[PDB]
């Protein structure tokens, strides 16, 4: 009888990695078509985007041991834009000398490559998490039964946690504590590359706080020059149900007032809101559980809120139910 | 720029009905092909089978006219069922002065009337509630967008109602500390009536807890329904809805006092939040400041007229807040 993961983001793939390493199936479910979650890649008529996390960095030993072993199996490398800075409405290069990694061929390969040839069921929103008298269940929104599960992982974003906790009220009044600020994400693409080196950009004083330039990752050679632009979260609520192409042609205005070259009209352009794009605050928790009743939970939000924390987390949710098994 | 209400049971309908009475505008959602929730009636071979709510009291001065409403309007009618109790392992009599009331043709004919022509969108399941400086918008399990809206009442159990307050995540934690019951309930039919005089049982020392005779009900095969206990549904909520038939059936079959053959066609349903495991005293919980407003039976008595006051209330708080 497996264990239950809902979500394919990092933290549930991580949580999954670990169960499967100490000999436990487990069944996958996601909402969406495909697994990385926040850290997707979107395929487009401009290439392949990644819309939410563009890169992310490694500072625990844990998790940077896990990025090299990904690096050695050639789903992640290391991103050394030529960036600059825009502060005080000026442009000037910036030598940052930050060690930043990027999936390769698209920031979806480090999810798809840990997900390898998991069971998983996509395109499955669970709606509601009951057990009987021995397993677990899962009901989707399609209202057919999944299971018997002896087990659940659940790995999501904490607002869409609390309806899956029903279970448990305890962890799921925690849950819905936790508050979570969205980001709107515009990709723009010019038939011809932008006449300028630089390759990113942090920004202050701007709907934006930061750009990048997808030709400059390892890997890219799309023909179309495409760049994401990140707004700050302050922004993206002040602006939150604001039309795509609203939002598109506001943060296309703060990408031209800072740009030191000639900014054709572009090709394609994309938005993307994520209303739960990362934590407001930071956690120390790792997981939360209720290991009595075979419930566990994690995502960025139990940790530090990125990538980094969604994988310890799981890895903890994960060592929380071995060691009950262990124990029992 | 109307009032979105999420849920179109009776406290949602009820709310709806409070806020155009007063002149405002809403739109309605609910995730079902369908209004009514768990007072919906199932269409079947023998009948609008009422499968959710089978009767109800009005004890509330308010409640009670809009139910004498409802009875002008043809929807509702008084039920005087013969009623028994199984006890001790015997059926026997058991009377009372009650008034029960029931929808008419069936159950759902009180909410659908209730909802009437207003504006709504089925088979939107709503995943998620926010608001930017001036409105607030929904979205849908289709990643489709909803509003502007001016306000939102959300009107579901209250395990739905949590992933629709990420807004307001102080009614998010209120709300996720309240516990509702499952019920399973089956319906059978018979091609000859059972001959029995009962209409109508509350049962102990059983699966089931209640049973009544359809076509014992105003304006509607013998056709019964079977609604099992909170304890054994909770045993039994990973069942298929074979195994429950079969094993309700065969609790039916051992507390009856006549022949019973084989039914004729059989159903079963799962509310995995059928009521309120407590009672409350909330009439409603709402941030009138961000304009979220909740409601639902599980605010008060975890019965119709609860549904249907708490629905009063979140309106009512809406239109005190307007000003
Ligand atoms: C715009 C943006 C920029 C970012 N930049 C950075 C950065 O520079 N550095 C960094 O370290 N981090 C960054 N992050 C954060 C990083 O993306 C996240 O911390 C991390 O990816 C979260 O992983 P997770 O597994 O916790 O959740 P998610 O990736 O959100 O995964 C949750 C999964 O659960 C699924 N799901 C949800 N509800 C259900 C349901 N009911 N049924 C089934 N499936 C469900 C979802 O579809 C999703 O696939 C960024 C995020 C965003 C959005
Ligand atoms: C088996 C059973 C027997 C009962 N018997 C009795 C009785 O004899 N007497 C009595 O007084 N009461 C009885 N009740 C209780 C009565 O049915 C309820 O108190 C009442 O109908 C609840 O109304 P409500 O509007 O609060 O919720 P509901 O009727 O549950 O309506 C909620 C609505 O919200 C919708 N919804 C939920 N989530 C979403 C979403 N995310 N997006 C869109 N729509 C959504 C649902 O589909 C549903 O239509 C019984 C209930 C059950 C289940
Ligand atoms: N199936 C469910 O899970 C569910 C959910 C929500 C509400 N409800 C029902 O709401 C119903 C209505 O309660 P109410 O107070 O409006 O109506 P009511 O006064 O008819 O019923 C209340 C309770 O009183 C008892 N009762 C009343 N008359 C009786 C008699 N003649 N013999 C034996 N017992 C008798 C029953 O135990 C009954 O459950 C309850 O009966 C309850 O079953 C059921």
């Amino acid at each position: 009888v497996p264990i239950a993961i809902i979500g394919t983001g990092i933290a549930g793939l991580s949580a999954a990695q670990a169960l499967t390493s100490a000999g436990h199936q487990v069944h996958l479910f996601d909402k969406s078509r495909g697994s990385g979650g926040r850290m997707s890649s979107k395929r487009s008529d401009a290439g392949s985007l990644d819309m939410g996390a563009q890169y992310f960095t490694a500072r625990d030993r844990r998790f940077a041991t896990a990025v090299k072993q990904w690096q050695a199996q050639g789903h992640v490398s290391e991103w050394t834009p030529l960036l600059y800075n825009f502060h005080g409405g000026r442009l000037s290069p910036s030598p940052d000398e930050q060690v930043r990694w990027v999936g390769e061929p698209g920031m979806s390969a480090i999810t798809r490559a840990m997900r390898g040839d998991l069971p998983v069921s996509f395109s499955c929103r669970i709606t509601d998490v009951f057990r009987g008298e021995q397993h677990w269940n899962l009901l989707d929104a399609e209202s057919e039964n999944h299971g018997p599960f002896s087990h659940v992982i659940i790995a999501t974003p904490a607002p869409q946690a609390t309806a899956l906790l029903a279970a448990a009220p305890k962890l799921a009044s925690v849950v819905a504590g936790v508050k979570m600020d969205p980001t709107w994400a515009v990709a723009l693409a010019f038939e011809t590359p932008l006449q300028t080196p630089m390759q990113g950009c942090f920004v202050q004083d701007s709907p934006l706080d930061w750009l990048a330039r997808n030709r400059s990752k390892p890997g890219r050679d799309d023909t179309l020059d495409s760049w994401v632009l990140h707004a700050t979260s302050q922004w993206s609520r002040q602006n939150l149900d604001a039309s795509r192409e609203q939002v598109i042609e506001h943060l296309h205005g703060a990408f031209a007032e800072l740009i030191d070259c000639a900014m054709p009209a572009p090709v394609f352009s994309l938005a993307h809101r994520w209303l739960y794009a990362r934590p407001a605050g930071s956690h120390e928790w790792g997981a939360l559980s209720d290991a009595d009743l075979g419930i566990y939970v994690c995502g960025d939000w139990c940790l530090s809120g990125r990538v980094e924390g969604a994988w310890l987390s799981g890895q903890e949710a994960a060592r929380r139910l071995l060691e009950h098994l262990q124990l029992e």
